[PDB]
Protein backbone atom coordinates (compact mmCIF):
# COMPACT_ATOMS: atom_id res chain seq x y z
CA UNK A 1 0.00 0.00 0.00
CA UNK A 2 1.09 3.51 -0.50
CA UNK A 3 0.60 5.94 2.22
CA UNK A 4 2.80 9.06 1.14
CA UNK A 5 0.35 12.62 1.40
CA UNK A 6 -2.39 10.95 3.44
CA UNK A 7 -3.93 12.29 6.74
CA UNK A 8 -3.37 9.24 9.01
CA UNK A 9 -5.30 9.20 12.05
CA UNK A 10 -4.12 6.47 15.10
CA UNK A 11 -6.29 6.16 18.04
CA UNK A 12 -5.00 4.47 21.10
CA UNK A 13 -1.20 4.56 21.74
CA UNK A 14 0.89 2.01 24.39
CA UNK A 15 3.15 0.02 22.06
CA UNK A 16 1.52 -1.16 19.65
CA UNK A 17 0.05 2.39 18.69
CA UNK A 18 3.75 3.43 19.18
CA UNK A 19 4.11 0.67 16.50
CA UNK A 20 2.07 2.41 14.04
CA UNK A 21 3.16 5.70 14.53
CA UNK A 22 6.68 4.59 13.76
CA UNK A 23 5.72 2.46 10.72
CA UNK A 24 4.19 5.94 9.19
CA UNK A 25 6.77 7.56 10.21
CA UNK A 26 9.33 5.42 8.45
CA UNK A 27 7.25 5.84 5.35
CA UNK A 28 7.80 9.59 5.16
CA UNK A 29 3.66 9.87 6.75
CA UNK A 30 3.62 11.52 10.08
CA UNK A 31 0.08 10.34 11.44
CA UNK A 32 -1.81 12.62 14.18
CA UNK A 33 -2.23 10.30 17.52
CA UNK A 34 -5.79 10.53 19.93
CA UNK A 35 -6.19 8.51 22.66
CA UNK A 36 -9.53 8.85 24.85
CA UNK A 37 -7.60 7.88 27.77
CA UNK A 38 -5.79 11.71 29.19
CA UNK A 39 -2.49 10.13 29.64
CA UNK A 40 -1.99 6.96 27.32
CA UNK A 41 0.62 4.83 28.21
CA UNK A 42 3.77 5.45 26.36
CA UNK A 43 2.65 8.96 26.08
CA UNK A 44 6.45 10.27 26.74
CA UNK A 45 7.66 8.00 23.53
CA UNK A 46 5.53 9.40 21.42
CA UNK A 47 8.15 12.46 19.75
CA UNK A 48 7.06 15.71 20.02
CA UNK A 49 6.93 15.96 15.89
CA UNK A 50 3.82 13.89 16.17
CA UNK A 51 0.33 15.95 17.11
CA UNK A 52 -1.81 14.42 19.94
CA UNK A 53 -5.41 14.75 21.22
CA UNK A 54 -6.07 13.18 24.62
CA UNK A 55 -8.75 12.42 27.21
CA UNK A 56 -11.12 12.37 24.65
CA UNK A 57 -11.33 11.25 20.28
CA UNK A 58 -10.82 14.61 18.09
CA UNK A 59 -13.95 14.65 15.54
CA UNK A 60 -12.03 17.18 13.91
CA UNK A 61 -9.39 15.04 13.70
CA UNK A 62 -11.41 12.19 12.50
CA UNK A 63 -13.47 13.72 9.59
CA UNK A 64 -11.01 14.92 7.96
CA UNK A 65 -8.62 11.89 7.53
CA UNK A 66 -7.57 9.92 4.93
CA UNK A 67 -6.95 6.81 7.01
CA UNK A 68 -8.02 6.14 10.90
CA UNK A 69 -6.24 3.17 12.80
CA UNK A 70 -8.25 1.96 15.64
CA UNK A 71 -6.79 0.37 18.26
CA UNK A 72 -8.77 -2.75 19.27
CA UNK A 73 -9.16 -1.56 22.31
CA UNK A 74 -11.52 0.92 21.34
CA UNK A 75 -14.80 -0.07 20.25
CA UNK A 76 -15.56 0.19 16.20
CA UNK A 77 -18.60 1.06 17.06
CA UNK A 78 -17.93 4.25 18.75
CA UNK A 79 -20.42 7.44 17.88
CA UNK A 80 -17.03 8.85 16.42
CA UNK A 81 -15.75 6.08 14.77
CA UNK A 82 -19.00 4.89 13.06
CA UNK A 83 -19.62 8.65 11.73
CA UNK A 84 -16.38 8.57 10.31
CA UNK A 85 -17.17 4.95 9.07
CA UNK A 86 -20.66 6.74 7.26
CA UNK A 87 -18.65 9.39 5.78
CA UNK A 88 -16.69 6.61 3.64
CA UNK A 89 -13.40 7.45 5.56
CA UNK A 90 -11.00 4.29 5.54
CA UNK A 91 -10.52 2.65 9.18
CA UNK A 92 -7.95 -0.69 9.37
CA UNK A 93 -6.07 -1.63 12.30
CA UNK A 94 -2.35 -2.95 13.00
CA UNK A 95 -2.80 -6.27 11.82
CA UNK A 96 -4.39 -4.92 8.09
CA UNK A 97 -1.39 -2.57 7.89
CA UNK A 98 1.03 -5.97 8.68
CA UNK A 99 -0.71 -7.84 6.38
CA UNK A 100 -0.69 -5.41 3.73
CA UNK A 101 3.06 -5.61 3.83
CA UNK A 102 3.96 -8.80 5.05
CA UNK A 103 6.19 -10.99 2.59
CA UNK A 104 6.50 -14.54 4.51
CA UNK A 105 3.19 -16.79 5.22
CA UNK A 106 1.00 -16.19 8.12
CA UNK A 107 -0.49 -18.52 10.51
CA UNK A 108 -3.59 -16.81 12.17
CA UNK A 109 -4.78 -18.09 15.75
CA UNK A 110 -8.16 -16.86 17.51
CA UNK A 111 -10.49 -18.57 19.96
CA UNK A 112 -11.36 -17.62 23.28
CA UNK A 113 -8.48 -20.04 25.09
CA UNK A 114 -5.64 -21.74 24.32
CA UNK A 115 -4.79 -18.83 21.30
CA UNK A 116 -1.50 -17.89 23.22
CA UNK A 117 -0.28 -21.59 23.98
CA UNK A 118 -1.19 -22.34 20.42
CA UNK A 119 0.74 -19.46 18.99
CA UNK A 120 3.44 -19.99 20.67
CA UNK A 121 3.60 -23.15 20.31
CA UNK A 122 3.61 -23.31 16.47
CA UNK A 123 6.37 -20.41 16.78
CA UNK A 124 8.56 -23.06 18.52
CA UNK A 125 7.72 -25.82 16.09
CA UNK A 126 8.95 -23.64 13.49
CA UNK A 127 12.36 -23.07 15.16
CA UNK A 128 12.92 -26.42 15.48
CA UNK A 129 12.81 -26.47 12.08
CA UNK A 130 15.93 -24.07 11.92
CA UNK A 131 12.47 -21.56 10.17
CA UNK A 132 13.07 -17.62 11.15
CA UNK A 133 9.79 -16.74 12.56
CA UNK A 134 8.17 -13.92 13.61
CA UNK A 135 5.73 -14.67 16.67
CA UNK A 136 3.45 -11.87 18.18
CA UNK A 137 0.46 -9.97 17.32
CA UNK A 138 -1.69 -9.89 20.11
CA UNK A 139 1.14 -10.89 22.62
CA UNK A 140 4.73 -10.36 22.38
CA UNK A 141 5.88 -8.09 20.10
CA UNK A 142 2.93 -6.00 17.94
CA UNK A 143 2.84 -7.16 14.87
CA UNK A 144 4.30 -4.20 12.85
CA UNK A 145 7.22 -4.98 15.30
CA UNK A 146 8.18 -8.37 13.87
CA UNK A 147 8.25 -6.89 9.73
CA UNK A 148 11.70 -8.11 8.56
CA UNK A 149 12.72 -8.92 5.41
CA UNK A 150 14.31 -12.40 6.45
CA UNK A 151 11.48 -13.66 8.36
CA UNK A 152 10.16 -16.81 6.57
CA UNK A 153 7.26 -17.54 8.84
CA UNK A 154 4.76 -15.20 10.79
CA UNK A 155 2.50 -16.59 13.38
CA UNK A 156 0.59 -13.99 15.04
CA UNK A 157 -2.28 -14.51 17.88
CA UNK A 158 -5.30 -12.67 16.42
CA UNK A 159 -8.31 -11.00 18.97
CA UNK A 160 -11.69 -10.63 18.13
CA UNK A 161 -10.92 -6.90 18.03
CA UNK A 162 -8.00 -7.26 16.11
CA UNK A 163 -9.84 -9.33 13.27
CA UNK A 164 -12.84 -7.04 13.03
CA UNK A 165 -10.39 -4.28 11.12
CA UNK A 166 -8.77 -6.57 9.23
CA UNK A 167 -9.46 -7.16 5.64
CA UNK A 168 -6.21 -8.52 3.82
CA UNK A 169 -5.43 -11.23 6.06
CA UNK A 170 -4.68 -14.82 3.57
CA UNK A 171 -3.55 -16.75 6.43
CA UNK A 172 -1.31 -20.27 5.06
CA UNK A 173 -3.22 -21.98 8.08
CA UNK A 174 -6.14 -20.34 10.11
CA UNK A 175 -7.77 -21.37 13.23
CA UNK A 176 -10.47 -20.77 15.82
CA UNK A 177 -9.57 -22.37 18.49
CA UNK A 178 -12.90 -22.38 20.68
CA UNK A 179 -16.14 -19.94 21.36
CA UNK A 180 -17.18 -19.51 24.82
CA UNK A 181 -18.50 -16.52 26.29
CA UNK A 182 -16.30 -13.20 26.67
CA UNK A 183 -16.19 -9.61 25.64
CA UNK A 184 -20.47 -9.43 26.07
CA UNK A 185 -19.46 -5.70 27.16
CA UNK A 186 -18.15 -4.93 23.64
CA UNK A 187 -20.61 -7.01 22.18
CA UNK A 188 -24.39 -6.12 21.79
CA UNK A 189 -25.65 -8.08 19.57
CA UNK A 190 -24.04 -10.92 21.70
CA UNK A 191 -22.75 -14.43 21.26
CA UNK A 192 -23.30 -14.17 17.46
CA UNK A 193 -22.00 -11.39 16.67
CA UNK A 194 -18.61 -12.21 18.89
CA UNK A 195 -18.17 -15.75 16.79
CA UNK A 196 -18.77 -13.21 13.86
CA UNK A 197 -15.50 -11.19 14.52
CA UNK A 198 -13.64 -14.39 14.94
CA UNK A 199 -15.17 -15.90 11.41
CA UNK A 200 -13.20 -13.65 9.60
CA UNK A 201 -10.00 -14.86 10.62
CA UNK A 202 -10.65 -17.65 7.04
CA UNK A 203 -11.43 -15.39 4.76
CA UNK A 204 -8.91 -15.92 2.21
CA UNK A 205 -7.39 -18.74 4.97
CA UNK A 206 -5.20 -21.29 2.50
CA UNK A 207 -6.29 -23.83 5.31
CA UNK A 208 -8.81 -23.87 7.62
CA UNK A 209 -8.37 -25.93 11.37
CA UNK A 210 -11.81 -26.24 13.11
CA UNK A 211 -12.73 -27.85 16.58
CA UNK A 212 -14.45 -30.83 15.69
CA UNK A 213 -15.94 -30.51 18.98
CA UNK A 214 -16.62 -26.95 19.10
CA UNK A 215 -19.25 -25.98 16.30
CA UNK A 216 -18.89 -22.34 16.80
CA UNK A 217 -15.70 -22.75 15.38
CA UNK A 218 -16.70 -24.33 11.73
CA UNK A 219 -17.36 -21.61 9.34
CA UNK A 220 -20.87 -20.80 8.49
CA UNK A 221 -20.04 -22.60 5.10
CA UNK A 222 -17.99 -24.21 3.15
CA UNK A 223 -18.29 -26.91 0.66
CA UNK A 224 -16.19 -29.53 -1.58
CA UNK A 225 -13.14 -27.58 0.37
CA UNK A 226 -13.59 -28.78 3.40
CA UNK A 227 -11.29 -27.71 6.85
CA UNK A 228 -8.87 -29.74 8.93
CA UNK A 229 -10.26 -30.38 12.25
CA UNK A 230 -8.56 -31.47 15.37
CA UNK A 231 -10.58 -32.64 18.48
CA UNK A 232 -11.05 -35.30 21.51
CA UNK A 233 -12.58 -38.75 19.57
CA UNK A 234 -13.46 -37.39 16.21
CA UNK A 235 -10.57 -35.12 13.81
CA UNK A 236 -8.02 -35.44 11.59
CA UNK A 237 -6.40 -34.84 14.58
CA UNK A 238 -7.34 -36.62 17.54
CA UNK A 239 -6.58 -37.89 20.98
CA UNK A 240 -6.07 -41.86 21.31
CA UNK A 241 -6.71 -42.90 24.96
CA UNK A 242 -5.10 -46.35 25.58
CA UNK A 243 -5.42 -47.79 29.01
CA UNK A 244 -4.32 -44.49 31.25
CA UNK A 245 -2.16 -43.40 28.18
CA UNK A 246 -3.02 -40.96 26.20
CA UNK A 247 -1.95 -40.61 22.46
CA UNK A 248 -1.88 -38.10 19.59
CA UNK A 249 -2.93 -39.45 16.31
CA UNK A 250 -3.53 -38.14 12.55
CA UNK A 251 -5.83 -40.25 10.70
CA UNK A 252 -5.90 -42.82 12.61
CA UNK A 253 -1.30 -43.00 12.99
CA UNK A 254 -0.25 -42.62 16.39
CA UNK A 255 2.56 -39.63 16.36
CA UNK A 256 3.03 -39.20 20.00
CA UNK A 257 2.26 -40.53 23.66
CA UNK A 258 1.65 -37.61 26.03
CA UNK A 259 4.27 -38.80 28.20
CA UNK A 260 6.67 -37.30 26.05
CA UNK A 261 5.25 -33.91 26.74
CA UNK A 262 5.70 -31.41 29.98
CA UNK A 263 2.27 -30.14 28.83
CA UNK A 264 -0.73 -31.95 30.73
CA UNK A 265 -4.34 -32.42 30.68
CA UNK A 266 -6.75 -32.76 28.08
CA UNK A 267 -6.75 -29.25 26.85
CA UNK A 268 -3.16 -28.92 25.82
CA UNK A 269 -3.64 -32.11 24.44
CA UNK A 270 -6.00 -30.59 22.26
CA UNK A 271 -3.95 -27.65 22.05
CA UNK A 272 -0.78 -29.72 20.86
CA UNK A 273 -3.29 -31.28 18.15
CA UNK A 274 -4.09 -27.46 16.42
CA UNK A 275 -0.65 -26.46 16.85
CA UNK A 276 0.34 -29.71 14.89
CA UNK A 277 -2.37 -29.01 12.11
CA UNK A 278 -1.32 -25.30 11.75
CA UNK A 279 2.78 -26.50 11.42
CA UNK A 280 1.56 -29.07 8.85
CA UNK A 281 -0.15 -26.99 7.03
CA UNK A 282 2.29 -24.00 7.11
CA UNK A 283 4.54 -27.02 5.33
CA UNK A 284 6.76 -27.31 8.55
CA UNK A 285 8.45 -30.82 9.11
CA UNK A 286 6.16 -33.37 11.38
CA UNK A 287 9.40 -34.58 12.96
CA UNK A 288 10.65 -31.35 14.35
CA UNK A 289 7.00 -29.96 15.19
CA UNK A 290 7.10 -32.90 17.61
CA UNK A 291 10.44 -32.77 19.30
CA UNK A 292 8.87 -28.93 19.84
CA UNK A 293 6.41 -30.28 21.97
CA UNK A 294 7.94 -32.28 23.97
CA UNK A 295 10.25 -29.56 25.21
CA UNK A 296 7.49 -26.59 25.37
CA UNK A 297 7.34 -25.91 29.12
CA UNK A 298 3.76 -23.53 28.92
CA UNK A 299 3.31 -20.15 29.64
CA UNK A 300 3.39 -17.99 32.83
CA UNK A 301 0.17 -17.59 34.37
CA UNK A 302 -1.10 -20.54 32.86
CA UNK A 303 -1.86 -23.14 35.49
CA UNK A 304 1.61 -22.55 37.28
CA UNK A 305 2.68 -23.75 40.00
CA UNK A 306 4.63 -20.52 41.86
CA UNK A 307 5.02 -22.54 44.77
CA UNK A 308 4.92 -26.59 46.34
CA UNK A 309 6.05 -26.40 50.08
CA UNK A 310 4.33 -28.04 53.23
CA UNK A 311 1.88 -29.96 51.62
CA UNK A 312 0.09 -27.41 49.09
CA UNK A 313 0.36 -26.52 45.90
CA UNK A 314 0.19 -22.69 45.27
CA UNK A 315 -1.35 -22.17 41.35
CA UNK A 316 -1.44 -19.00 39.23
CA UNK A 317 -3.83 -18.99 36.94
CA UNK A 318 -4.21 -15.70 36.30
CA UNK A 319 -4.81 -16.02 32.71
CA UNK A 320 -8.03 -17.36 33.23
CA UNK A 321 -10.07 -14.00 31.63
CA UNK A 322 -13.41 -15.72 31.44
CA UNK A 323 -15.31 -18.59 32.36
CA UNK A 324 -14.22 -21.11 29.87
CA UNK A 325 -10.85 -20.99 30.65
CA UNK A 326 -11.41 -21.22 34.42
CA UNK A 327 -13.86 -24.20 33.90
CA UNK A 328 -10.68 -25.89 32.17
CA UNK A 329 -8.67 -25.48 34.97
CA UNK A 330 -11.63 -27.26 37.19
CA UNK A 331 -12.77 -29.82 35.02
CA UNK A 332 -11.27 -33.14 36.65
CA UNK A 333 -9.13 -30.92 39.01
CA UNK A 334 -8.13 -33.38 41.37
CA UNK A 335 -7.15 -31.88 44.80
CA UNK A 336 -6.90 -34.39 47.78
CA UNK A 337 -7.53 -31.52 50.42
CA UNK A 338 -9.31 -28.31 50.42
CA UNK A 339 -9.16 -26.20 46.76
CA UNK A 340 -9.33 -22.60 47.73
CA UNK A 341 -10.67 -20.65 44.49
CA UNK A 342 -9.72 -17.27 44.13
CA UNK A 343 -12.63 -15.59 41.67
CA UNK A 344 -12.66 -11.91 41.11
CA UNK A 345 -12.47 -8.63 38.57
CA UNK A 346 -14.16 -7.81 35.78
CA UNK A 347 -16.68 -10.56 34.37
CA UNK A 348 -17.74 -8.29 30.76
CA UNK A 349 -21.22 -8.95 31.57
CA UNK A 350 -20.19 -13.52 31.57
CA UNK A 351 -22.88 -15.84 32.89
CA UNK A 352 -21.06 -17.14 35.72
CA UNK A 353 -23.70 -19.77 36.05
CA UNK A 354 -21.57 -22.54 33.98
CA UNK A 355 -19.19 -22.67 37.23
CA UNK A 356 -21.70 -23.67 40.05
CA UNK A 357 -21.59 -27.47 38.76
CA UNK A 358 -17.57 -27.73 40.12
CA UNK A 359 -18.46 -25.56 43.12
CA UNK A 360 -19.94 -28.47 45.18
CA UNK A 361 -19.22 -31.00 47.82
CA UNK A 362 -17.39 -30.34 51.57
CA UNK A 363 -13.98 -29.57 49.68
CA UNK A 364 -14.15 -26.08 48.34
CA UNK A 365 -14.16 -22.63 49.36
CA UNK A 366 -14.10 -19.81 47.07
CA UNK A 367 -12.99 -16.20 48.09
CA UNK A 368 -14.34 -13.41 45.55
CA UNK A 369 -12.96 -9.99 45.04
CA UNK A 370 -13.01 -6.87 42.36
CA UNK A 371 -15.72 -5.48 40.76
CA UNK A 372 -17.85 -8.64 40.26
CA UNK A 373 -16.93 -10.10 43.13
CA UNK A 374 -20.60 -10.48 44.82
CA UNK A 375 -21.89 -12.25 41.55
CA UNK A 376 -18.93 -14.72 42.11
CA UNK A 377 -19.80 -15.23 45.75
CA UNK A 378 -23.39 -16.04 45.38
CA UNK A 379 -22.58 -18.96 42.70
CA UNK A 380 -22.55 -20.66 46.10
CA UNK A 381 -23.04 -18.28 49.43
CA UNK A 382 -22.14 -20.45 52.27
CA UNK A 383 -18.56 -21.07 51.11
CA UNK A 384 -17.47 -17.94 49.96
CA UNK A 385 -15.99 -14.86 51.15
CA UNK A 386 -16.11 -11.76 49.63
CA UNK A 387 -13.46 -8.95 49.94
CA UNK A 388 -12.35 -5.94 48.12
CA UNK A 389 -8.58 -6.74 46.49
CA UNK A 390 -7.08 -10.29 46.10
CA UNK A 391 -4.38 -9.98 48.51
CA UNK A 392 -7.02 -9.54 51.12
CA UNK A 393 -8.59 -12.42 49.82
CA UNK A 394 -5.33 -14.16 50.05
CA UNK A 395 -4.58 -13.01 53.56
CA UNK A 396 -7.94 -14.69 54.77
CA UNK A 397 -7.37 -17.57 53.08
CA UNK A 398 -3.61 -18.20 54.10
CA UNK A 399 -4.57 -19.08 57.87
CA UNK A 400 -6.79 -22.00 56.57
CA UNK A 401 -5.11 -23.77 54.23
CA UNK A 402 -4.31 -27.15 55.05
CA UNK A 403 -1.37 -29.88 54.31
CA UNK A 404 -3.23 -31.56 50.86
CA UNK A 405 -5.15 -28.24 49.87
CA UNK A 406 -4.63 -26.08 46.39
CA UNK A 407 -4.51 -22.36 46.28
CA UNK A 408 -6.09 -21.40 42.95
CA UNK A 409 -6.17 -18.46 41.22
CA UNK A 410 -8.68 -19.25 38.37
CA UNK A 411 -10.33 -16.05 38.32
CA UNK A 412 -12.66 -15.87 35.13
CA UNK A 413 -12.56 -12.59 34.80
CA UNK A 414 -10.65 -9.37 33.43
CA UNK A 415 -8.33 -8.00 35.49
CA UNK A 416 -8.39 -4.50 34.66
CA UNK A 417 -10.70 -2.96 37.47
CA UNK A 418 -7.50 -3.40 39.78
CA UNK A 419 -4.29 -4.21 37.46
CA UNK A 420 -2.68 -3.06 34.50
CA UNK A 421 -3.53 -6.48 33.41
CA UNK A 422 -3.42 -10.25 34.09
CA UNK A 423 0.30 -11.12 34.20
CA UNK A 424 0.59 -7.82 37.31
CA UNK A 425 -2.44 -9.62 38.70
CA UNK A 426 -0.36 -13.39 38.62
CA UNK A 427 2.72 -11.61 39.97
CA UNK A 428 1.37 -10.14 43.05
CA UNK A 429 -0.56 -13.50 43.71
CA UNK A 430 3.05 -15.07 42.89
CA UNK A 431 5.27 -12.64 45.64
CA UNK A 432 1.51 -13.45 48.09
CA UNK A 433 1.85 -17.01 48.01
CA UNK A 434 5.92 -16.91 49.08
CA UNK A 435 4.85 -14.82 51.36
CA UNK A 436 2.05 -17.02 52.60
CA UNK A 437 3.05 -20.27 52.03
CA UNK A 438 6.33 -21.14 54.10
CA UNK A 439 7.47 -19.88 57.54
O1 LIG B 1 -5.24 -8.55 31.20
C1 LIG B 1 -6.42 -8.72 31.63
O2 LIG B 1 -6.71 -9.00 32.81
C2 LIG B 1 -7.62 -8.48 30.82
C3 LIG B 1 -7.28 -8.39 29.38
C4 LIG B 1 -8.59 -8.08 28.63
N1 LIG B 1 -8.17 -7.60 27.33
C5 LIG B 1 -9.15 -6.91 26.54
O3 LIG B 1 -10.36 -6.98 26.75
C6 LIG B 1 -8.53 -6.23 25.38
C7 LIG B 1 -9.26 -6.01 24.22
C8 LIG B 1 -8.70 -5.29 23.19
C9 LIG B 1 -7.44 -4.79 23.30
C10 LIG B 1 -6.69 -4.97 24.45
C11 LIG B 1 -5.24 -4.50 24.44
N2 LIG B 1 -5.06 -3.26 23.85
C12 LIG B 1 -5.62 -2.11 24.33
C13 LIG B 1 -5.40 -0.90 23.65
C14 LIG B 1 -6.04 0.27 24.07
C15 LIG B 1 -6.91 0.24 25.15
C16 LIG B 1 -7.69 1.45 25.62
C17 LIG B 1 -7.97 2.64 25.00
S1 LIG B 1 -7.42 3.19 23.43
C18 LIG B 1 -8.27 4.69 23.64
O4 LIG B 1 -8.30 5.57 22.79
N3 LIG B 1 -9.06 4.82 24.77
C19 LIG B 1 -8.88 3.64 25.52
O5 LIG B 1 -9.37 3.50 26.64
C20 LIG B 1 -7.10 -0.95 25.89
C21 LIG B 1 -6.45 -2.10 25.46
C22 LIG B 1 -7.22 -5.71 25.53
C23 LIG B 1 -9.45 -9.33 28.46
O6 LIG B 1 -9.31 -10.19 27.57
O7 LIG B 1 -10.47 -9.35 29.20
O1 LIG C 1 0.14 -1.37 22.94
S1 LIG C 1 -0.58 -2.44 23.59
O2 LIG C 1 0.19 -3.63 23.86
O3 LIG C 1 -1.60 -1.91 24.51
CL1 LIG D 1 -8.42 8.30 31.98
CL1 LIG E 1 3.93 -41.71 13.28
CL1 LIG F 1 8.17 -28.59 51.13
CL1 LIG G 1 -15.25 -33.32 46.34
Amino acid sequence: ADYQGKNVVIIGLGLTGLSCVDFFLARGVTPRVMDTRMTPPGLDKLPEAVERHTGSLNDEWLMAADLIVASPGIALAHPSLSAAADAGIEIVGDIELFCREAQAPIVAITGSNGKSTVTTLVGEMAKAAGVNVGVGGNIGLPALMLLDDECELYVLELSSFQLETTSSLQAVAATILNVTEDHMDRYPFGLQQYRAAKLRIYENAKVCVVNADDALTMPIRGADERCVSFGVNMGDYHLNHQQGETWLRVKGEKVLNVKEMKLSGQHNYTNALAALALADAAGLPRASSLKALTTFTGLPHRFEVVLEHNGVRWINDSKATNVGSTEAALNGLHVDGTLHLLLGGDGKSADFSPLARYLNGDNVRLYCFGRDGAQLAALRPEVAEQTETMEQAMRLLAPRVQPGDMVLLSPACASLDQFKNFEQRGNEFARLAKELGSH
